[PDB]
C-alpha cells in the first residue's frame, strides 16, 4: 500500500464535523463555556478532566500534521496564520460578531480546510481510524 501509487466526497461530512468539533473544543477550551456541547461530549469530559484541552489540541495538531504535506502552504507559519484566522472569526461568529464580508471569510476558509484535508491521504488515514 506504500507502493501502490496515489475526491473523497464520502469523507466531506466526518470532515466538516471534524472541523466543526474542534472548532467548538478550541472554544470552549478557552471559554469554559461548555453550552452547546452534545451530552456524550459533555459525559467524556465529567471522567477525564483533561479530555477538553487534549480533544482540542489533538485536532489541531491532526490538521496541521495533514497539512505540511499540502502543496497549498509555502511555511508553517503561513499553515498556522491560516488555522488561527479560522479559530479567531469562529469565536467571533459565536457571539454574532461577524459582518457579511468576514461570514464570506470565515466560510471560504472553513471550506478551504475541509477541501484540502479531503485531499490529504494522511488525514484519510487518521478518519478511516
Amino acid at each position: 500500500a506504500m507502493l501502490i501509487l496515489s475526491p473523497n466526497f464520502e469523507y466531506e461530512e466526518i470532515t466538516r464535523s471534524f472541523l466543526s468539533n474542534m472548532l467548538a473544543f478550541t472554544r470552549g477550551h478557552f471559554t469554559g463555556d461548555i453550552s452547546h456541547f452534545s451530552p456524550i461530549v459533555l459525559a467524556e469530559m465529567e471522567k477525564d478532566p483533561n479530555w477538553l484541552e487534549e480533544a482540542a489540541g489533538g485536532m489541531q495538531g491532526v490538521i496541521v500534521q495533514s497539512l505540511l504535506e499540502d502543496e497549498n502552504f509555502s511555511s508553517v507559519e503561513q499553515l498556522k496564520g491560516e488555522l488561527a484566522r479560522l479559530i479567531r472569526l469562529y469565536f467571533a461568529l459565536a457571539k454574532d460578531n461577524l459582518t457579511e464580508n468576514q461570514e464570506s471569510l470565515y466560510v471560504d476558509l472553513f471550506d478551504k480546510f475541509t477541501f484540502l484535508l479531503l485531499c490529504s491521504d494522511e488525514f484519510i488515514m487518521y478518519l478511516d481510524s
